[PDB]
């Protein structure tokens, strides 16, 4: 993969290996998924100031080039959130472990980028609610409501929703063909609390469907009160 000129590095990994080298100039970012409520304004708000205090903090600008080991889900949602607020984001996977040499972590400079949020890379509870196919990428057990998290009040899905477990989106070969998708297609994924979805989300994207991450997935669904099946 070739590098976008001046782009600022983040590595997604855990910290020990960061630590154990990285590439030079690399911030080190691995977020874990928050269970996020969008449904005022206010809070598109908070989310969005959020990711501005993170992005001057790390010193951010476009280009940003998300690395870590394969296509991770920590990499996917990392990478989500930074192109959510607005950053130019790219993935690489492989071929850049022989440059990961670097200990110390760098201290840069705050920058003063802003974010802002790309609403079409993101679904609220209420957008969800009246997509016309979402993908729920939890497990068949899940989807069947036959188990569910004790954070959660009950098993169930979100009605309507179509099966597609993380997993396939693995082997994008013939992806959209036996998924029943297309090109420019508009499609919706999600799961328990957005932990997982933007690995489906840029692998459509990257196939060229219009898909969209709701981030509150089933947890938020479900603290709304939002109908469920079965
Ligand atoms: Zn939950």
């Amino acid at each position: 993969m070739n590098l976008p000129e001046d782009a600022v590095l983040v590595d997604t990994r855990p910290r020990p290996a960061y630590e154990a080298g990285h590439l030079p100039g690399a911030r080190h970012l691995d977020l874990s998924a928050p269970k996020l409520r969008l449904r005022e304004e206010a809070e598109l708000k908070a989310l969005e100031g959020g990711l501005t205090e993170l992005f001057q903090t790390l010193g951010l600008r476009s280009p940003v080039v998300l690395y870590d080991e394969g296509l991770t889900s920590r990499l996917c949602r990392t990478a989500f959130f930074l192109g959510l607020g607005g950053l130019e984001v790219q993935l690489w996977t492989e071929g850049w472990e022989p440059y990961a040499t670097e200990k110390e972590e760098p201290k840069p400079e705050r920058t003063e980028v802003v974010a802002k949020l790309r609403r079409d890379w993101l679904l609220t509870a209420d957008e969800a609610a009246r997509h016309p196919l979402l993908l729920d990428v939890r497990s068949p057990e899940e989807f069947q409501g036959k188990v569910h998290p004790p954070c959660c009040p009950r098993g169930g899905r979100i009605p309507g929703s179509k099966n597609a477990p993380l997993e396939l989106f693995l082997s994008p070969e013939g992806l959209l063909e036996r998924l029943g998708l297309q090109p420019g297609q508009e499609v919706g994924v999600y799961c328990h609390s957005g932990a997982r979805s933007a690995v489906a989300f840029f692998v459509l994207r990257s196939l060229g469907v219009r898909a969209r991450n709701y981030l509150g997935s089933m947890h938020e669904w479900l603290q709304e009160g939002l109908p469920t099946e079965p």
